[PDB]
């Protein structure tokens, strides 16, 4: 195993290290606008040396932007493709190349057999390419490796299924920006090659000048270099034909045949494209070959890659003919006129990296190493793209949950092999669908028009539901007596209780578990854990009377804690906020323990008094002019004040310092220790009202934010024995701080309600001396080094967040871990910051045609750590990442995969066993099981089932931390009879496994198993 710690690795271009250095000047280069005048030297090619071009047809289909995913299916992608069919079958010299599998499966289905037949010959015969395979193109920026994994396995599976082909090169030209998670995945997944396009202007000149817009990009931790995956990084301003030609638009327009007139299309540049005859054709490719030789020059080989494409182009058989006819007319005349030394046509994205490689290892070129990320994305002057890291933040949040339903879905009934009437298939593959095309760059990012968010949140909503059904089925049949379990695989046996989505103040959806001696004396609830170690975590539910203790199925008691149920209100009368507490309604309280990858049953009985074994909270409302709060039958009067600094510590853990106004103020980790100077404080960053305006796209802020006005917020500060909190009702925000023993959770119930042109940041100011230093993890996967630079403008500073993010000095740290993705910086030394929700009134000029005016209420969580680092090993100051503490990741695992909840629904179980997977293998902290899916139906004599194993890596501070046993993934289910390691994709079978054991991975490398059972 690697050491991902000690050793920087030593590449030829490290992204921090390059953007220290680069001056990000954006001056005028000429025809080439942000390049420079590429010259040539005509002799390089000559008749022992050709200019070898690949003319790559290609269509950028959208699963849904401006129409709806199938709005677009119906209007333009089902012509496009079913066009493309007819055109590659009937002229065989030509080619395409195709991304989006959402689209691919949609049509295929519905074509009728003959066609079918075409298709498949087609794409066998090497004509159509498929590139990438994933369900969807999907965004770099905000979503988790869990998902693009999930996207990528649902595209490819579909795709070695019906067209017996697993593309090994991907193509991703429009998400924001690029993430190494990317490669790291596609090395893992068989991939030999990839091809980015959307990077900073300034970054692809610097290659472009250094000729290392080809290079092996590898993990920044990576010393050896395994996890490198040759990439090639497009050179222009977009992947358009003006800007795919070579340097100048002005030229390459008038090779992009649909702009003559007919077509509604036209070029910028003023001068048109003609059609290509025995007149013109010499004086054609006499400024068509000069624009390729000149964007030549940027690359190390004799291979030239020439995308020829643009959104969802190809659509009119009219179309692919003018393109077509006057290509081929070009190609004839240039690769006949022997002075030009060029031979081209029309090729696949495989066919021009096959080519490569054979360059390479013809020893013409060599390529440089790459770590690094490609963030944040500025295509042109200060347009820097990091306002989409915070778009629709609601849908943002429901990416994460969903992403857990799925996980906990596919785990929970993957213990068993179902029959085909349970429809548990059917229900997971629709769920991984929805959440696979959300992953799309105009999905989780927030870019969509708002129908089409509206549609996106629909099928999330449908597969939420697909998840639970076959969750609480999974559950009725792992937890009751075999002889006695009789399903109705339609009927609810328990329905999920899930304390934060979408959260109190968002929708009143949880059921109150209703108790009462003229009704029901108790009832069963069953906690699910996906983690692979055994998990205590406090979890909540709602009951109709206070008087409610807990035991498990062993009749032992069960400490709880009854709180009141507090709903906050923007009182219109009074024109305040403040909480109103349920009278008929509590939230119980209690610890519950779950196996590894288990379940474990608690009950609830009622009791016509307070019962021994649970206590009650206390409640404080502070403010100035109070009124009564009555709690029906609870126990403890409501205690009020005017406002006043407050301490709370829960249990032995850290004792939390408040504001008056409700804000974190300090933490004291220790008795002794110092109260560390940590405060949370609310700010609004405005718009420019001249000038280029903030849009879904772009953060473009009129300066640094400044100060919500608090006025004399109103604060309820709750104390138990389990949990206290404190919550105040602030402009746009009920801001809650909650503590049960460790790290404090926050949530923010976010309304930005209708204050336009405004976008709400949480910040953190701290006395830590960071300096110009902070980290922020990239899809859930890693943590890397970002370093502010002041050269470069405030909105440039901003990164994606997409599950946390810290600061340290020599002795402390402090860590914010999200529950969902959003944007954050720090501006400052000793500063976090967090962007909760933007509304703008204007649309960016990206083509969205709308502002963001459709937001609603949404509930952040978040994980706050201050920890001492000071001894810590970490890595030296020059290595490029930075990795979370034991408390921190498991913080984040707090956030991401809770315990899942279910409260049986009938009056009795008859049947119920209290716990499964006790025997299942405690595994050590760094490793999960990130996936667990059956990949056979019933009806296979041999059942197979796919484990995603993944250890990232923690730091070690001198915590003994022992005791734990080896997890066999292989070994879960009986009767193993083979076990081998597979693409992550659990597509490709690399390795046959001895005595059937699947060893543990290293730390932040992850593989995939598949077991066979007989
Ligand atoms: C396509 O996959 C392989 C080529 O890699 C070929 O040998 C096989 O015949 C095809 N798959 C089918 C139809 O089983
Ligand atoms: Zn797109």
């Amino acid at each position: 195993c690697q050491d991902v710690v000690q050793d920087v690795p030593n590449v030829d271009v490290q992204m921090l290290e390059l953007y220290d250095r680069m001056s990000f000047k954006d001056i005028d280069g000429g025809v080439w606008k942000q390049g420079w005048n590429i010259k040539y030297d005509p002799l390089k090619y000559n008749a022992h040396h050709k200019l070898k071009v690949f003319v790559v047809p290609h269509s950028h289909n959208d699963p849904g932007w401006i129409q709806t995913f199938e709005e677009y299916y119906q209007h333009d992608t089902k012509h496009i493709l079913s066009n493309a069919l007819r055109h590659l079958h009937d002229n065989p010299e030509m080619k395409f190349i195709w991304a989006e599998i959402s689209y691919f499966a949609r049509f295929y289905h519905d074509l009728g057999e003959n066609k079918k037949l075409q298709m498949k010959s087609i794409v066998k015969n090497g004509q159509l390419e498929f590139v990438t395979g994933g369900w969807v193109m999907p965004d770099e920026a905000n979503s988790h490796w869990r998902n693009v994994l999930l996207q990528l396995t649902e595209g490819q599976t579909w795709l070695k299924q019906f067209m017996n082909v697993t593309p090994t090169a991907s193509w991703a030209i429009d998400p924001f920006g690029h993430s190494p998670t990317m490669p790291y995945i596609l090395q893992k997944s068989g991939f030999k090659n990839m091809l980015i396009q959307r990077t900073h202007y300034s970054v692809k000149k610097e290659l472009a000048q250094q000729r290392q817009l080809e290079f092996l990009w590898r993990q920044i931790w990576d010393n050896k270099g395994d996890t490198a995956l040759f990439t090639h990084m497009m050179p222009f301003y977009s992947y358009d034909i003006p800007h795919t030609c070579g340097p100048d638009p002005k030229v390459c327009c008038q090779f992009d045949f649909k702009r003559m007139g007919s077509f509604g299309l036209s070029c910028p540049w003023k001068v048109p494209p003609r059609t290509i005859s025995d007149q013109n054709v010499a004086a054609r490719s006499d400024l068509l070959v000069d624009q390729w030789k000149k964007k030549a020059e940027l690359y190390r080989t004799n291979v030239l890659l020439i995308p020829l494409g643009d959104n969802f182009r190809f659509k009119q058989n009219t179309e692919w003919d003018v393109q077509r006819v006057n290509y081929e007319r070009l190609f004839e005349h240039i690769n006949s006129q022997a002075h030009f030394n060029v031979q081209a046509q029309f090729g696949t994205l495989q066919e021009y990296f096959d080519a490569v490689h054979q360059a390479e290892r013809a020893g013409q070129a060599e390529f440089p190493t790459l770590s690094g990320d490609f963030f944040t994305y500025a295509d042109r002057s200060d347009n820097y793209w990091s306002g989409y890291y915070t778009s629709r933040p609601y849908h943002k949040r429901m990416d994460r949950v969903l992403m857990h339903y799925v996980r906990a879905a596919e785990m929970l009934s993957a213990w068993h092999s179902w029959d085909g009437m349970a429809r548990i298939e059917e229900r997971l593959e629709q769920a991984r669908r929805e959440l696979s095309l959300f992953q799309h760059h105009d999905g989780i990012t927030g870019t969509a028009k708002t129908h089409v968010v509206v549609d996106y949140e629909q099928r999330m909503q449908e597969a939420l539901k697909a998840c639970q059904m076959v969750m609480q089925q999974s559950v009725y049949r792992l937890l009751t007596k075999p002889s006695i379990y009789s399903p109705d695989f339609s009927f609810s046996y328990f329905t999920l209780d899930d304390s934060r989505w979408p959260g109190s103040g968002v929708e009143d959806s949880r059921t109150t578990i209703i108790l009462g001696e003229d009704i029901l004396p108790s009832k069963h609830v069953v906690m699910h854990n996906t983690l692979p170690h055994w998990r205590e975590q406090l979890v909540d539910f709602y009951v109709s009377s206070p008087f409610v203790s807990v035991t498990d199925l062993a009749n032992n008691p069960v400490e709880a804690q009854v709180s009141p149920v507090w709903s906050w209100h923007h009182d219109t009368l009074t024109k305040t906020i403040h909480p109103q507490g349920s009278t008929t309604k509590y939230r119980i309280i209690f610890k519950a323990r779950v196996p590894p990858m288990g379940l474990a049953t608690y009950v609830l009985t009622i009791s016509d008094s307070k019962p021994e074994h649970t206590s009650y909270a206390s409640n404080l409302l502070l403010r100035k002019n109070p009124t009564s709060l009555p709690l029906g039958q609870y126990p403890e009067d409501v205690k009020f004040g005017d406002p006043r600094e407050i301490s709370l510590r829960v249990g032995n853990g850290p004792t939390l310092a408040f504001s008056e106004q409700g804000l974190l103020k300090s933490i004291q980790l220790t008795q002794d220790s110092p109260h560390v100077p940590v405060h949370f404080k609310f700010l609004k960053y405005g718009v420019r009202s001249h000038g280029d305006r903030s849009g879904a796209y772009l953060f473009l802020p009129n300066g640094p934010a400044s100060p919500v006005e608090l006025g004399q917020p109103v604060v309820l500060v709750t104390k138990g024995k389990l949990e206290s909190s404190v919550s105040v009702g602030l402009p746009s925000v009920v801001h809650q701080t909650i503590m049960r023993g460790g790290a404090p959770e926050i949530r923010n119930l976010v309304d930005i309600g209708s204050l336009d042109n405004t976008e709400i940041v949480m910040r953190l100011e701290t006395h830590i001396d960071s300096g110009d230093i902070f980290y922020t993890d990239l899809n859930g996967l890693q943590f890397i080094k970002r370093r502010r630079l002041d050269k470069l403008p405030l909105q440039a500073n901003y990164y994606p967040i997409p599950s946390g993010m810290f600061i340290e000095d020599a002795n402390t740290r402090l860590t914010l871990l999200t529950g969902q993705p959003l944007g954050g910086s720090s501006l400052a030394s000793g500063e976090l910051e967090i962007m909760q929700d933007r509304r703008l009134a204007s649309d960016d000029e990206r083509g969205l045609g709308q502002g963001v005016l459709d937001n609603k209420p949404v509930l952040h969580i978040y994980r706050l750590v201050l920890e001492k680092v000071n001894n810590c090993v970490r890595p030296s100051k020059l290595h490029p990442a930075g990795y979370l503490t034991s408390a921190a990741h498991k913080a984040s695992q707090s956030l991401l995969d809770p315990l899942d909840k279910f409260i049986f629904a009938e009056n009795e179980w008859i049947g119920a066993q209290g716990q499964f997977g006790g025997d299942h293998p405690s595994a050590r902290e760094d490793l999960d099981v990130s996936v667990m899916r059956r990949l056979t139906k019933s009806s296979a004599k041999t059942q197979r089932v796919g484990y995603v194993l993944h250890r990232t890596n923690l730091m070690q501070c001198g915590t003994p931390e022992e005791h734990t046993q080896k997890l066999d993934v292989c070994h879960l289910l009986p009767n193993v009879a083979r076990c081998e390691r597979t693409t992550l994709t659990f597509l490709q079978n690399l390795e046959h496994l001895d005595g059937m054991v699947a060893p543990e991975v290293c730390p932040m490398e992850t593989a995939a198993y598949v077991s066979s059972h007989s």
